[PDB]
């Protein structure tokens, strides 16, 4: 009964970005900031529907890291999202479904960064913890991302991707990861 | 009658990714390497059709850089390419006022890496040269990009100064 539209942000009207944003405001409860909207603009939106109300999201952001001294392509996951009384439904599951297909068309590797919580919705559908460390930019230069190690987790399936190896990431407001 | 289409690379069928690929290397002279093709890919494409036959193209990437110490959201333009018996008929130009909408609507500023002998198409409809520094990450450090400099083009719909420092992110091949 839910309806999952794919539109780059380019293809959406302002009022569905505002839908975007109080959906992201409302299931997130405070922990969403203004820099956050701005991390979920400008790629892809998997969007999930009830009749004409929005109940769903995630995005999939172009980034361009390394992967120790190699260039990688990555299709990096944002603002995840279900309205809270339509979850537990696979709804979510099924977002990072259709993310994994716009990942594997698109880029050498997914990447996202998860609460402790909810790494288990990732697992089910392929997702790793990330073993190497992680780097970002501070000042123009490259500094240990300490408290996202552990948090931040990698897809690429029947890839060759070394999921023990360096990710520097590139350079944005607020959190890089 | 030419029409034109915006689709994500995740949207492009299998027949118009090889389409794009040859009309690239045809495009371009043999000035086209495959890291620019992999450049291309992961954003919007903007591809103009003559009929069913693909005519002329341009992408736009989501590029994530600093303005000085200002991070910056950035669509860049790649593979710009119209067959060569289309030109001069304003196809181009129509491809880069789609690409000034869909960086409007979705980054801080536009960014291009153009040719000494095609800036004008650009001009046109709005770019100018960026004036400022251009930096670029080798071995994990910035270093100048001195080559890009008096090439590289932006455009901002907008108060973007640009007499400052341009950082961009990490790729292989040419980082502009
Ligand atoms: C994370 C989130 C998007 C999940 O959305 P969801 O639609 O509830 O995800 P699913 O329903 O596909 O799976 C969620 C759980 O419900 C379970 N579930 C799904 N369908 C079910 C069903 N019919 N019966 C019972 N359990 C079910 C899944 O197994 C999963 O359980 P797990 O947590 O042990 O994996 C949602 O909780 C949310 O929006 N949270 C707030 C924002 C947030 O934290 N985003 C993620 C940041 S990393
Ligand atoms: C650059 C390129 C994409 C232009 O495609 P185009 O469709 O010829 O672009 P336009 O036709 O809109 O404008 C091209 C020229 O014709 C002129 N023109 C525009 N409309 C015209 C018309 N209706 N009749 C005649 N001339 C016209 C433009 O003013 C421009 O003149 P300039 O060469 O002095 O700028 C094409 O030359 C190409 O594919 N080059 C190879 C790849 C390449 O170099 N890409 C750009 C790298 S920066
Ligand atoms: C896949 C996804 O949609 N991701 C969202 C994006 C959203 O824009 C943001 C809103 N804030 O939240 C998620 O991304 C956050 C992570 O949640 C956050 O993780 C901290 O917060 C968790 C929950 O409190 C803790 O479990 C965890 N240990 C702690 O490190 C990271 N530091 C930064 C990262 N951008
Ligand atoms: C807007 C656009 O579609 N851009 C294309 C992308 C394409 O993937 C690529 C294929 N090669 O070409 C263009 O972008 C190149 C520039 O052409 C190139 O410029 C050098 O070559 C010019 C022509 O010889 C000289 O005029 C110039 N002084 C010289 O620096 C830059 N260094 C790097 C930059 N990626």
């Amino acid at each position: 009964g839910i309806e999952y539209r794919s539109l780059h942000t380019s293809q959406l009207t302002l009022s569905e970005k505002e839908a975007l944003y109080d959906l992201l405001i409302e299931g997130f409860e405070g922990d969403f900031s203004h820099d956050d909207f701005a991390h979920t603009l400008g790629g892809m939106h998997v969007m999930a529907f009830d009749q004409q109300k929005l109940v769903g999201h995630v995005a999939i952001i172009q980034r361009h890291m390394a992967l120790d001294n190699t260039p990688i392509s990555v299709g990096y996951v944002e603002a995840m999202v279900v309205e809270q009384s339509y979850r537990r439904q696979g709804i979510g599951r099924q977002l990072m479904l259709q993310t994994n297909k716009i990942i594997a068309s698109c880029y050498q590797l997914g990447l996202l960064s998860a609460s402790d919580d909810g790494q288990k919705l990732y697992h089910s559908v392929g997702w790793q913890i990330w073993k190497g460390k992680l780097f970002e930019l501070k000042q123009g230069s490259y500094i240990r991302s300490i408290e996202e190690e552990g948090g931040v987790m990698g897809w690429k399936a029947d890839g060759e991707v070394d999921f023990t190896a360096s990710l520097y990431c590139d350079f944005r407001g607020g959190d890089q990861w």
